[PDB]
């Protein structure tokens, strides 16, 4: 049978799944590390022992315990990121999708999911791999990881909650697709990670790190950089955030192994209703727990590791979106609500700047509102609202993009880089949003080929291209079938729009205000 | 007779002269201070002893003693600086003319002129008085005062050279004016002191000083200000500055008397051969010996003077030009040269910027470098040569005058901003330059009225309603003939453009560079 696949790990069941008006296997829910339950809480993950029998993959398994958004109750445009499983900290799982008839060798994508590293799910409507794996003919995979504390939780010098254990989930997974995914019809030697957000900062970490390196053949990194700000900290800094969660619980905090026994006692739902509290400063785009450089996954720091060109050389192809900023601004900055224009005063874009950089001094706080505010026109309530986005996105988002970029250009084997900047025809959030953070992810996995979703023609034309150009990118190192889109250069430094104009090339992305995020600012925060 | 005139202070004769075929009266070289020579150098000035007889004012006194410009030997773009009479240390007269008929009771305007406080006189073509006295009817009247260390040496605690007698030279002159201009026929109850450059921040300087004030009635400032960071020193800078001159000629350096004594034995020409050695740093647009913040001439930092209204209330006129700082770049700073294109290398536009803001720590460096490089484009020889340009003219001209501007306003009785950008048909040096500081001078005093200069009907156009518009606010306090000029406020900050096209209002000039160099800059500065 098709549907039936022997693994290394025992047998699995699939389902039959229609696509356009055809259909393809599907593998939902193969688990790849025992469950993280009980003492093993912040532990590192452990292989799932071999099953005798046939596992039922017919459907998707529980999403990771995590905080679920309720600010916009049945509002699809928020909704569509909440898990839609119901959660279990027995959640160690991935995801195949297999065209029909079942590939011999075929180009494989493992897909990881963003969410700040507290929150994400394998399994929403808008990450269905069908219709990629369908279209382009490739096995798609999508994995899990332990979010939140149960995923970051870190004590450095402990061993039994050391951090980065949900990096290490991810690479389980991978190693879980080298050793198995030839019986899906997969090549191991040509898989391609991709991720948005938390996962494209994961996805260039397996780049970084010693440790996954040869798990993966190619990366696409989607609005997301292992050196993102908010996407690690010091172990010093996870440690107190550590002991500041024990604090919110009532935790005897004598010694680690009291902290942790305290916390491997509390419920999920516990966890997660103080998750927040530990967040050193009054902030935005930061979340309590995140991967640490611990010299152990990240040898040394992660500049200095680009800097020695201390990292995985292959192609990797990358971008980011016009408005990275705007969601995290509607949700936590005063002045902006999502039924409004979001007109904004300008003591609200000073408070927003403050939220911004809640690591700057007030020098660095000046720095910043100078550099984007038009002081012949600074009461105009539009440009402040504009230029608070544009700082969210380029200090969050953007700018670590761009030095990755320059920085692994100098050693890799082929950077191909876009700025997506189609604001889709029917998005549900209002105008001033802008091209969103997360909203080039329908594209990337053809939602606009599906009638009913109401798109544009145009859009499915472009959902077509960008599937094509990720999928060929991951088969070959090359997104162009042999109207091109040039290679990044450290000389050159080109990259495409992507939208449904005909394509236009350009140079430098954002390299005025990158010089400041990068250069400038970091300078001046160091000096003073 | 009508070229004899009876003073307080002895009779004058002046000489006739004729001026566009008709003829106005001249009172050249009247003296109005004790010739400062000898046991009198660097002292206060002394009012002149009445003379019995009658002083011949037919022709110029004499320049006092300066460095002279040989840097484009006969080219009269350089040489119509310098001075076009004999040196002497006995400088110290005024010039008046008088329209024809004398006039009863008429506006005086009093011209002091720039020169950076180590070179200028009275006696220059630019300056020649008989136009604007013609056309519009005014009592014209140009003083002179002592530049260089002879004006400025400053030892604070001395009386023997106590500092900003060049200042007070200039009052003694506007002194004599509000004694003895009632005899030429001038109201000395509406005197108009105007000046450029250092004459501009010398006129802000004497809107400053209680001591001054009395003796105007409104001003006029043209690309300068008495904050001009150029402009003054503190009393510890002086006094080392005046001690390291010292240390040049091989003085005795145990005492203030010592030294004084000392400099006083020297020939004139050995203090102007060392003089430019006694700058604290390798700079451009900084001069040797300026007036010194000492407590009388100034009662307290210029900064909390303008903060307090610590001024004369009055109503002033002033302006910039669009490119200040050119002239001091292609003086002063590598790859700039007179007849080339001067297209900037990066690694100039960096030794430029190093000579511009001699102040600044390296932090400082990178803040200006960003603010004024176009990073898509960083080696555009023009945008570097362009970008230095306005480096030079926005710190040391455009910015400290739109700070003087602002504080001044929300005391004062009535502004009027201009910014000058008329390039002139007939200019002598490279289009690189241009629009140069001090060039609107010429238009100022009206040249362009005398055909073999060879303007265009267009600039003699102009020059007729600068020259009107300068007159008719010296006589009420208003540019305007009762298409205009409106006044500047603090709310609308509104100025004109002053060339060959119709008038165009614009707001807050340069507030984008003038917030960073009047307020981030500084602040920057004063923490790391
Ligand atoms: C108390 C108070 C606040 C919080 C909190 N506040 C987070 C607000 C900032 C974050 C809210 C965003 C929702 C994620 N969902 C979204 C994601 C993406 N794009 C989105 C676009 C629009 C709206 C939501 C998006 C792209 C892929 C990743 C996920 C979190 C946990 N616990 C708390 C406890
Ligand atoms: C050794 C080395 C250098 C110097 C020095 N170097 C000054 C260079 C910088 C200054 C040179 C400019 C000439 C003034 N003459 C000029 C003035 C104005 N505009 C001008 C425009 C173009 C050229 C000259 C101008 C507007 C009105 C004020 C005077 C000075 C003394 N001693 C020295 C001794
Ligand atoms: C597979 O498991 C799901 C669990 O809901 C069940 O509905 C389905 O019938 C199962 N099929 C088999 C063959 O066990
Ligand atoms: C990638 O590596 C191959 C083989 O080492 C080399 O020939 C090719 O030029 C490289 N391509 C890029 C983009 O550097
Ligand atoms: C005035 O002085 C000048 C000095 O050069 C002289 O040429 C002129 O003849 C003098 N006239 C009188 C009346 O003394
Ligand atoms: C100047 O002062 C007069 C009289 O004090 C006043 O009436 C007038 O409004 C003032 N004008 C300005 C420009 O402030």
């Amino acid at each position: 049978s098709e549907l039936l696949v022997n693994t290394k790990s025992g047998k699995v069941m699939g389902t039959r799944v229609p696509v356009l008006s055809s259909h393809i296997s599907a593998f939902l829910g193969i688990p790849f590390a025992e469950p993280p339950v009980g003492n093993m809480r912040f532990r590192r993950p452990e292989p799932k022992k071999p099953w005798s029998g046939v596992w039922n993959a017919s459907t998707y398994p529980n999403n990771c315990q995590q905080y679920v958004d309720e600010q916009f109750p049945g509002f699809s445009g928020s909704e569509m990121w909440n898990p839609n499983r119901e959660m279990s900290e027995d959640c160690l799982y991935l995801n195949i999708w297999v065209p029909s008839p079942r590939p011999k060798s075929t180009t494989v994508m493992v897909w990881i999911y963003g969410g700040g590293f507290y929150s994400g799910s394998s399994t929403l409507d808008v990450y269905n791999g069908k219709y990629l794996a369908y279209t382009e003919e490739v096995v798609l995979v999508s994995l899990s990881y332990r979010v939140g504390a149960f995923g970051f939780l870190a004590l450095h010098g402990s061993q039994e909650a050391p951090g980065n254990v949900g990096l290490l989930d991810q690479r389980m997974a991978l190693q879980w697709v080298h050793d198995n995914i030839q019986f899906f019809g997969g090549d191991p030697k040509t898989v391609t990670i991709f991720g948005e957000s938390a996962g494209g900062a994961s996805v260039g970490m397996h780049i970084l790190s010693p440790g996954s390196r040869d798990l993966f053949r190619r990366a696409i990194l989607q609005s997301g950089s292992p050196n993102c700000p908010w996407a690690s900290v010091s172990v010093a800094e996870g440690r107190r955030r550590a002991v500041e969660l024990g604090r919110n619980l009532n935790c005897n905090l004598n010694s680690d192994e009291e902290l942790i026994h305290c916390l491997r006692e509390k419920k999920p739902q516990e966890l997660i209703d103080v998750e927040w509290n530990v967040l050193p400063f009054d902030s935005i785009f930061r979340f309590s727990f995140v991967p640490v450089i611990d010299g152990e996954f990240f040898p040394t720091s992660l500049e200095s590791m680009l800097n020695s060109g201390n990292f995985k050389k292959t192609q990797i192809l990358l971008g980011v979106n016009k408005d990275e900023g705007s969601f995290f601004l509607l949700y936590g900055a005063p002045g902006f609500s999502k039924d409004s224009e979001s007109k904004i005063s300008r003591e609200d874009f000073m408070s927003g700047v403050k939220l911004s950089v809640p690591h700057a001094n007030d020098l660095g706080l000046d720095a910043v509102t100078l550099q984007y505010t038009d002081w012949m026109d600074d009461n105009n309530g539009i440009k402040n609202r504009d230029g608070l986005d544009d700082i969210v996105g380029d200090h969050n988002v953007i700018c670590p993009l761009m030095h990755f970029v320059n920085k692994y250009t100098k050693f890799g084997n082929g950077t191909y880089l876009y700025f997506f900047n189609h604001r889709a025809s029917n998005l549900v959030w209002p105008e001033w949003m802008g091209v969103i953070h997360g909203y080039e992810i329908e594209f990337v996995f053809g939602l606009p080929l599906v009638k009913e979703l109401n798109y544009t023609a145009e859009e499915e034309a472009l959902s077509r291209r960008i599937m094509h150009y990720w999928a060929t990118f991951a088969k070959t190192g090359n997104p162009n079938e042999p109207s091109k889109w040039p290679l990044f250069t450290t000389k050159e430094q080109k990259f495409i729009d992507l939208n449904t104009e005909p394509m236009k090339v350009h140079q430098r992305l954002r390299v005025q205000m990158c010089v400041f995020w990068n250069q400038f600012l970091p300078k001046l925060l160091n000096a003073t």
